[PDB]
């Protein structure tokens, strides 16, 4: 039988540190190229190395296809290709109403809950270490997928914005899988900050901004973060005007129970996930 | 052109299958890995991102999924003759063509064995199925599922061809030197494998594989382990080789590759330069 690896890179949606990510054409079909920097090869090895372990499956993980080494050393990871792009390009011009904004937020707990957990028969439970609204991409049914899985972990290193106290003061609890789920439930708590602001309520709604826009500058060094974060403790602002939504008022209560100083006073995905559903 | 079409299965075993198949209109072989040997996959996917005349030469490496089910696998450039195993089963040699053959090897193993400023490599399966025969007559080493690099679990490779130390579990697992130690072992019984098949004064032997007299068909670990461990036994050298200087040369050299003391025994190097000495 003939194997048709033939895979057209058809227009570049993404060029960073990482390296590129095409939009690319496999037998009619739309794939999504990331080709490696040298700089980040590590992030193909840990990925490639995870899928081969577990071929995670659900809805809001982004689809794998396939890992490919060429001979230098060529490495390309292969997925789904969602058009609408990142969550973090959606905010920029969107906003959102009760219903697309619950969607977004209940779908990133779900992709995150299946992450975390330890599936028997199954899979081992994962945390992701770099989540950020660049590393979510919105599907045209209004759900979202969780992307990159280059720094997971299976049982310091992500966007420093995004970093949990913990982290930023190197307080972690490196010998404890634990520690770095309750890393990612600090992130999520922001990445439901920026999705909240973007929902309107009584004619009203927040201007894209990204966490601590207005205490860091941008590119905020790990010294910034730590300053605000970890020494002076500040959270971002909740407006005002979400205490007159029932919705944002469910919501502010949420992301504060994700941004605890101490880690293990933190919800857990399993628990945010069953608050979204009891949330209209 | 990333276009492969799969032609005929070249091989078929517990590691998967290997295919003749075409590619820019070049042969290419393609193993397509058992799920059972993922982790080898993986593992010498990242020693082949670390080139040379005696290593199997590296095309692509791919990991592909559609719902529950995963395919690995791994292009390499195609050696028509095959194995040096298959090669020794009906050809024999002379003086020229036996030494050509395990002066490659020797070349090659060096080259993994040595840093180059390339980690250091062990490969821990050597064995003449992992070992190919190019048509210059020169061989390329293949098999780098169970290398292990230096600038994990259990001790196994292939039964008949392992260490005394592996085979009592003795070795130093924490110690880089303790592989490469392995590898001259193995080394010695492909040197003997192969030094079998060479005439000398109108004589040669059958091919037969390391230890075919005193173990079982399909030897068990327990089997080499009475053998290698309890028996010192080690692969009897014919005495017609001491008239031939070449073979006596060899004879010696794989003796020093036989030391149940894994430090006593020679180098890649050594065994390179030995060779090169050698006529
Ligand atoms: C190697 O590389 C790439 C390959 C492909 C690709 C193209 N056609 C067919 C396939 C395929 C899948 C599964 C089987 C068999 C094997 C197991 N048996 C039990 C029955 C099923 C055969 C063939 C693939 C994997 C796509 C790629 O990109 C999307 C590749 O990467 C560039
Ligand atoms: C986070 O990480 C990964 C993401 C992706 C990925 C998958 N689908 C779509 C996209 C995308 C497409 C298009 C835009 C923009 C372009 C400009 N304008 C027209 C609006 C749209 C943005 C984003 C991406 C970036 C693939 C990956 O790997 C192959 C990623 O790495 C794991
Ligand atoms: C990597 O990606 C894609 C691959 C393919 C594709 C192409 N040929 C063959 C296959 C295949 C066939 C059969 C089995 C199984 C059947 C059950 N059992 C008997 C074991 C063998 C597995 C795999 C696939 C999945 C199509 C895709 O999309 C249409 C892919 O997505 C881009
Ligand atoms: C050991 O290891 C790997 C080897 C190879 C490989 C490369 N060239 C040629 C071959 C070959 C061709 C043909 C025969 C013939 C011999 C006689 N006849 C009765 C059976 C068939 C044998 C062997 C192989 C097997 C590729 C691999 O991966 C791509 C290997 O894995 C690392």
């Amino acid at each position: 039988r003939t194997v048709a690896r033939d895979i057209t890179l058809l227009e570049c949606v993404g060029k960073g540190r990482y390296g590129e990510v095409w939009r690319g054409s496999w037998q009619g079909e739309n794939v999504a190229v990331k080709i490696f920097s040298s700089r980040d090869e590590k992030s193909w090895f840990r990925e490639t190395e995870l899928y081969n372990t577990v071929m995670l499956r659900h809805e809001n993980i982004l689809g794998f296809i396939a890992s490919d080494m060429t001979s230098s050393t060529q490495l390309w990871l292969i997925t789904h290709y969602h058009e609408m792009g990142s969550l973090y390009d959606y905010l920029q011009l969107t906003t959102l109403d009760t219903v697309s904004c619950l969607r977004i937020v209940l779908s990133i707990a779900s992709g995150l809950a299946h992450l975390h957990i330890e599936i028997f028969g199954g899979k081992p439970a994962i945390a992701h270490r770099d989540l950020k609204s660049k590393n979510i991409l919105v599907k045209k049914n209004g759900q979202c997928c969780i992307a990159d899985l280059g720094l997971a972990v299976m049982h310091r290193v992500g966007t420093k914005r995004y970093m949990a106290p913990e982290v930023l003061d190197e307080t972690i609890q490196v010998d404890c899988f634990d520690s770095y789920k309750r890393v990612d439930i600090w992130a999520f708590g922001l990445v439901l900050w920026e999705v909240a602001r973007r929902m309107v309520s009584n004619g009203i709604v927040e201007d894209y901004k990204p966490p601590f826009y207005d205490v860091v500058p941008n590119d905020p060094s790990f010294e910034d973060m730590r300053k605000v974060v970890c020494v002076d403790q500040q959270r971002p602002n909740i407006p005002n005007r979400w205490f007159s939504d029932p919705t944002l008022t469910s919501l502010a209560k949420l992301m504060k129970e994700c941004w605890y100083q101490n880690p293990s006073a933190r919800l857990t995905a399993l628990r945010i996930k069953k608050t979204l559903t009891k949330i209209d």
